[PDB]
C-alpha cells in the first residue's frame, strides 16, 4: 500500500510494488499540475482544479497508451513476419 | 486552438483546445467521467475533488498495468523461442 | 513386408509400407548393375558381382546422403538465424 | 583415373575409381563392410552374394529412414511454430 500526497490531502492507494516509483510520479505531476491551476485563478472550486487536473493527465496517458500500442503492434507485426519465414524455410 | 466543451460529472468544462486534439480530449474526458463514475459509486472515497484524484491514479495504474501485463506476455514468447530454439539445436550435426 | 528379384534370386524384406517404392527402386538399380557387371566378363563369381553392384549403390547413397545433410543444415542454420531474430524483436 | 584397393568382406578389390572420389569409395567400401558383417554375424542369409544385396538394401533403408525422419522432425516443428504464432495472434 502507498500513499501519496496530493493538494494538501493524503491519499491511501494499493498498488503492485512495480508501480510505486511510477505512481509516485503520477501524483507529483497531479499535485504540481493542481498547484498551477490553483494559483491561475481561472478555475473555481477544488474539485474543478481536481478535475482539470485529472483530465490533463489522462489526455497525456492516453498519448503514451496509443504510442505503446504502436510499438507493440509493429512488434506482434515483425514477429509474425519471422516466424511466417521459419514455417516457409521448413516446408522446403 | 478553439474552445471545446465537455461533460464530466455532472459539470461542464470549457477548455481551449488545439484541432487536432479536440478528439483526443473527448476521449480523455470520456474515460474519466467514466472512471470517476464507478468510483463514486462505490462510495469507497467521498469528496468530489477525492474522486477526481483518485480516478487519475487508476487510470495511471491502468496504463502501468497494460504495460507490465504486455512485457510478460512478450517475455513468456521469448521463453518459448528460446525452448524451439533449443529443440531444433538438440538434433545438433 | 517386401518381396522384390534381383538376378534370379527372391529377396524377402521388412520395411514401411511408405517406403516400398523406393526400396524396389533400389532392387531395380542392383539387378540391372549387376546384370551390366556379370556381361562385362570383368568380375568373377556370383559374390564378387554382388559386392561391385552394393558397391556401387553404397556409393550413390553416401552421396545422396551428403546433400541431404547440407540442405538440412542450411534450413537449420536459416531456422535459427530466423528464431534469433524474434528473440530481439521481442526483447524491446 | 587410377586403381583403388578396398577390402571388402575378407575379399580384395581393385576398382578403377576416378581421383576426386576415392576417398568417397573407401568410405562407401567401408561401410558395406561393415552391414556385410552385421548380416552374416546374424545367421540369417546363406549365400556371400546374398549377404550384399541386403546389405546394400539395408543401407538404402537407412538413408530412406534417415529422410522420412527428417522431415518429421520439421513438421513436428512447424506445428510448434503455427502454435507459437497462434498465441501471438491471440492477443
Amino acid at each position: 500500500t502507498l500513499t501519496v500526497q496530493i493538494l494538501d490531502k493524503e491519499y491511501c492507494i494499493n498498488c503492485p510494488d512495480d508501480e510505486r516509483a511510477n505512481l509516485e510520479s503520477a501524483a507529483r505531476y497531479l499535485d504540481g499540475k493542481m498547484r498551477e491551476i490553483r494559483s491561475s485563478g481561472k478555475v473555481i472550486g477544488a474539485d474543478r482544479v481536481a478535475v482539470m487536473a485529472a483530465l490533463n493527465i489522462t489526455h497525456d496517458l492516453l498519448h503514451r497508451k496509443e504510442r505503446l500500442d504502436q510499438e507493440s503492434s509493429s512488434t506482434r507485426e515483425r514477429v509474425r513476419e519471422l516466424l511466417d519465414r521459419v514455417d516457409r524455410a521448413l516446408a522446403n
